[PDB]
This record gives structure tokens, C-alpha cells and sequence, in this order.
């Protein structure tokens, strides 16, 4: 029941990103873009194939997946990964593997907003997104 993640809706806090991005081997030019970019992330469902859209003015992406099914994916920092995304306690968990290697991206709805924490290594980033109408 992925229901009510669906929407649009738009960055308004971050917490620990260059963190993470630093975890994932990313460089500092473009972590100081990141650090100022405010996406929009756009979910849709067309029975259990999911669309989830990340819009911004220096990366785009787009994964569409089933719910439970494995799918191979891009990501915006250029890895290549195997992925899967499952709904676990209410929350819509993102599980990405690469060369050993794993990152969970956990959104949950909490008092009308959206929490994406997103895990790799000791690395723990906590970013809000709320719905545009
Ligand atoms: C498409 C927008 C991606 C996030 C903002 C720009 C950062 C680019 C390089 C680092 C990417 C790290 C993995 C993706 C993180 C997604 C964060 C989010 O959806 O808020």
C-alpha cells in the first residue's frame, strides 16, 4: 500500500548529505552543487509499477520498478547498481548493491512529510521533502 507516498513534492531540509555523498566516493565539485540543489521528486503507480522521478537544475533521474522485483539502475552519481525497493514497516525502502558494496534510501511519511534517510557506511543523511499541490 504505497498510496500515500504518491505525489509531488520538494526539498525543504537536509541534514548530513555531503556526508553521504563523501560514503559514496563522490566529488567535492559537484557535492558543493548538491549542497545547494533543492529537487523535486515526483512518485506515480500504474498498478505495482512505480515511477519515481528526482527533477533538479544540475542531475535528473528516473527508475521505474515493481515493487519487490530487482532491477538494475544508474545512479545520479554514475553507479551502476543492482536495486530493489520493498515497502517495510510503512516505510518505502530502496536497497542499492554495487561491488559488495550497499545504500538504503528509506522514505516515510511523518506528520505530512516525507523523510528520505539515506545509509552508506557510518553515514546517516536525513533530507524532508513536502507536497506541492
Ligand atoms: C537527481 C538529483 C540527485 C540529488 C541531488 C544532486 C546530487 C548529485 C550527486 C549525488 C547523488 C547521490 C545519490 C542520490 C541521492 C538522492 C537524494 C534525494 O533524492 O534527495
Amino acid at each position: 500500500m504505497v498510496d500515500a507516498f504518491l505525489g509531488t513534492w520538494k526539498l525543504v531540509d537536509s541534514k548530513n548529505f555531503d556526508d553521504y555523498m563523501k560514503s559514496l566516493g563522490v566529488g567535492f565539485a559537484t557535492r558543493q552543487v548538491a549542497s545547494m540543489t533543492k529537487p523535486t521528486t515526483i512518485i506515480e503507480k500504474n498498478g505495482d509499477i512505480l515511477t519515481l522521478k528526482t527533477h533538479s537544475t544540475f542531475k535528473n533521474t528516473e527508475i521505474s520498478f515493481k515493487l519487490g522485483v530487482e532491477f538494475d539502475e544508474t545512479t545520479a552519481d554514475d553507479r551502476k547498481v543492482k536495486s530493489i525497493v520493498t515497502l517495510d514497516g510503512g516505510k518505502l525502502v530502496h536497497l542499492q548493491k554495487w561491488d559488495g558494496q550497499e545504500t538504503t534510501l528509506v522514505r516515510e511519511l511523518i506528520d505530512g512529510k516525507l523523510i528520505l534517510t539515506l545509509t552508506h557506511g557510518t553515514a546517516v543523511c536525513t533530507r524532508t521533502y513536502e507536497k506541492e499541490a
